[PDB]
């Protein structure tokens, strides 16, 4: 079976080695305190996944009896998903935090089977002598289309000053390349929101393990999906809110992380001040909920594309503070939408 040779660059070469790495999965288990050396990721199974996730419905109903305790229902989860807590007794899950925490958990190692059942090598792949290089499969598995993008390019500097300004001031993530992201299936989607305006390109920060599922599928509104302000796919205008939720990874003196930027149609935009995890749509008339801060990258400051004909909001400038929400219970701006369809990724960063 002949290799092929890797038609790929050097800098997508590590996007695919890193969202694709065993290592990275293992350390990203390792990290949600996961027993990897008796939950493998080979032998992690949507089987496994669908019963921590019926472990967990159990106990929801327990916190809102006459039937089981809350220490009898969280044991069966740790039974089911095995965490390394050092060989001592494990915790039981009493309050809503603990139990959307340990729902984000298997939201993310879902992300992580995603990406294990994408690598399965067809019977096509097996009546074929010749192989492509193993990079270029993984890329290939993505049915994604991500061009590298380089100084001189129209939204090289627009990019590059949203990342700056709207970045953390000590803590800067270091941008090292740019990828312009077409998904293949999600274009017809968005294209039917035409009618649909106010386009603002919003970040969007997750931990190296489920960029590839983002890459394959898409952002989604998973069942057992939720926070602050409901079922819906969460956005920041400031780089700082997003990048709290990327895990930076150690590579020598260096910290890998990539960060997305989706296209968000959101149109009649319904604003509130208070936490509501209760939601899973807009009021009716609206089409996006956002939960307004305390700071905004002033308006004033904002640039604009013509990403496939149509004019999106770009925020170039420096959060600015907000006093009709100068009361918020958000410090900083939360962006919903209620309907996948509603977005499309536009770039992917590497940060340091
Ligand atoms: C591994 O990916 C994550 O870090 C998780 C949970 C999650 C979401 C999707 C798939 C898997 C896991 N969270 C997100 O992708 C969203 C994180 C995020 N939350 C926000 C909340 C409010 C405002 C902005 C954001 C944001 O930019 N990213």
């Amino acid at each position: 079976k002949r290799v092929q040779p890797c038609s790929l660059d050097p800098a997508t070469q590590k996007l695919i080695t890193n969202i694709f790495s065993k290592e990275m999965f293992k350390n990203t288990m390792a990290l949600m305190d996961l027993d990897v050396k008796k939950m493998p990721l080979g032998k992690l199974s949507k089987q496994q996944i669908a019963r921590g996730f019926e472990a967990l419905e159990a106990l929801e109903e327990a916190l809102k009896d006459g039937g089981q305790s809350l220490e009898e229902l969280s044991s069966h989860f740790y039974t089911v998903i095995p965490h390394n807590f050092g060989h001592s007794q494990p915790p039981p899950i009493n309050s809503p935090e603990l139990l959307q925490a340990k729902k984000d958990m298997l939201l993310v190692l879902a992300d992580i089977e995603l990406a294990q059942a994408l690598q399965a090598v067809s019977e096509q792949e097996k009546t074929v002598e010749e192989v492509p290089h193993p990079l270029d499969r993984d890329y290939q598995l993505l049915k994604c289309q991500l061009q590298l993008l380089d100084s001189g390019a129209p939204e090289y500097k627009v990019i590059q000053t949203y990342l700056e300004q709207t970045g953390s001031n000590h803590r800067c993530p270091t941008l090292q390349h740019i990828w312009k992201v077409n998904q293949e299936g999600e274009e017809d989607r968005f294209q039917a929101h035409s009618k649909l305006g106010n386009r603002k390109l919003l970040w969007h920060g997750t931990n190296m393990a489920v960029v590839a599922a983002i890459l394959t599928s898409g952002l989604r509104i998973m069942p057992h999906s939720g926070g602050r302000v409901g079922k819906g796919i969460y956005f920041a205008s400031e780089n700082s809110k997003s990048a709290g939720y990327v895990i930076g990874m150690k590579c020598g003196a260096h910290h890998v992380g990539y960060m997305f930027l989706g296209e968000v149609a959101l149109g009649r935009e319904h604003h509130i001040n208070t936490d509501n995890p209760s939601l899973k749509s807009p009021p009716p008339g609206f089409d996006s909920v956002i939960a307004r801060g305390h700071t905004e990258p002033d308006p004033t400051q904002d640039t604009e594309l013509e990403l496939d004909g149509q004019q999106v909001v770009v925020p170039q400038g420096q959060p600015v503070p907000c006093p009709e929400f100068s009361s918020s219970t958000f410090s900083q701006s939360e962006y919903l939408i209620y309907q996948e369809s509603q977005c499309r990724l536009r770039y992917l960063l590497e940060v340091h």
